[PDB]
């Protein structure tokens, strides 16, 4: 089943950036502090302790990530358990330049933070990573639908296959961030098109549900192997060419114009906005904000394994309209008690993003059968493409907020996650 293994392959493109961009504890890397370290050789907490500037008074990291010192650190340091106090009574008073030599990460391994160095004014940049693999989704889902009847659904399918696993595989090499973003667009334009037509060989080929949650089984078990994979190898280009090597070896106006269809293609494009956004939203926080980022994913995965078994469940005895709005309501709210837990507590914490996960997990298990049957049959493929050309809409946006909100508020993020999943939960049953 080569099929399977494309859907563990689609799951490292879609949310490797977890692994692949994670943010080591930086700060601004000061000539002359190895000489100081020389003369007396403290630990690296004491380190950053007599040399990065402090946090600020509310929590603002920003000081001490993107800021130095200006004090000569080759001169007057015969001072060794405070040299900062003796240059100046107050910490505040010294002159705090950017990081103009670069950065100090604090891991072991590397990151595509780590080597663009993409923090403080480029940290946006972390965004369009993951905005560019979107855009690409979106311009994909256009263009190979496009160019399906021009070469065959069989040529364009390997050819597609193939500029993934070269256009990954080349992302391994990527000499600058310009070569990684047309990378990740090339990418997100070919893989997005792989997924789907997957699905539909594994789908119209047997002849229907137990195929595709063995697929959805499949995405999972893709994003455990990527958890490993992360976990034994630690730099972004040995994971991300241990990942695209696998599978490189082997009308517009018909769904708008009366008002029983433009309602609920509303609802539809809605539906799978929010919840793109939700899923995508949830993941980056789990990368940006949990200490636990491999057992916390692994977890997060082990439960979205029994959400396709429990909508499976559902759907047979409950429907699909009713445990939609439930699995929505039961995320946003997963998201909004997520606010007000203290930081103290990581258990609970990774309780409520396990339930919140499965909601996001059943809720779209239901879209996926309720965007196929709230259509005809001509202008049910048309109502697909473009619930997922606002999905991708979604995906777009979602890094944009989840890294840039976090800069003003760290719960921002989780209020408007909230927010949008309750406000989901009431559309839903419109429908
Ligand atoms: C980031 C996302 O929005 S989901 C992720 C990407 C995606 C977008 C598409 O529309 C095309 C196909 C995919 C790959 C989804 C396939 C189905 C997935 C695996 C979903 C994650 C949750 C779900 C449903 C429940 C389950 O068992 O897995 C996949």
């Amino acid at each position: 089943l080569i099929l399977c293994l494309l859907s563990a392959a689609f799951a490292p493109i879609c949310v490797g950036i977890v692994f692949l961009g994670f943010t080591p504890d930086h700060h601004c890397q000061s000539p002359g502090v190895a000489e100081l370290s020389q003369r007396c050789g403290w630990s690296p907490a004491e380190e950053l302790n007599y040399t990065v500037p402090g946090l600020g008074p509310a929590g603002e990291a920003f000081l001490g990530q993107c800021r130095r010192y200006e004090v000569d650190w080759n001169q007057s340091a015969l001072s060794c358990v405070d040299p900062l106090a003796s240059l100046a009574t107050n910490r505040s008073h010294l002159p705090l330049g950017p990081c103009q030599d670069g950065w100090v990460y604090d891991t072991p391994g590397s990151s595509i933070v780590t080597e663009f160095n993409l923090v403080c004014a480029d940290s946006w940049k972390l965004d369009l990573f993951q905005s560019c693999l979107n855009a690409g989704f979106l311009f994909g889902s256009l263009g190979v639908g496009y160019f399906a009847d021009r070469f065959g659904r069989k040529l364009c399918l390997l050819g597609t296959v193939l500029v993934n696993a070269v256009s990954g595989v080349l992302m391994a090499f990527s000499p600058n961030y310009m070569s990684m973003l047309l990378f990740r667009l090339l990418q997100g334009l070919v893989s997005k098109g792989n997924w789907m037509a997957g699905y539909t060989l594994i789908t119209e080929f047997v002849g229907r549900r137990t195929v595709a949650i063995m697929y959805q089984m499949a995405f999972t078990v893709g994003l455990v192997a990527l958890t490993g994979l992360a976990y034994a190898l630690p730099h972004w280009r040995w994971l991300q060419l241990a990942v695209s090597l696998p599978t490189f070896l082997f009308s517009f106006a018909d769904l708008f114009r009366t008002p029983r269809l433009r309602k609920r293609t509303f609802i539809l494009m809605y539906l799978w906005f929010t919840d793109s956004v939700l899923y995508q939203g949830l993941i980056l926080h789990m990368g940006a904000t949990s200490g636990n980022l491999y057992l916390d994913f692994l977890y997060s995965a082990l439960v979205e394994i029994p959400g396709a078994f429990i909508a499976l469940i559902t759907i047979d005895r409950v429907g699909r309209i009713y445990p939609m709005a439930m699995s929505n309501l039961l995320a946003g709210a997963a998201c909004l008690v997520m606010i007000f837990i203290s930081p103290d507590l990581h258990w609970l914490n990774i309780i409520i993003m396990c339930v919140g996960r499965m909601g996001i997990t059943i809720a779209i298990q239901m879209i996926c059968l309720v965007n196929a049957e709230l259509y005809p049959t001509f202008v049910r493929n048309l109502g697909v493409m473009v619930c997922s050309s606002l999905c991708d809409i979604g995906g777009i946006i979602t890094p944009f907020i989840v890294f840039r909100l976090r800069e003003v508020w760290q719960a921002l993020p989780l209020i408007l996650f909230a927010v949008l999943g309750l406000l989901a939960a009431g559309v839903t049953l419109l429908l």
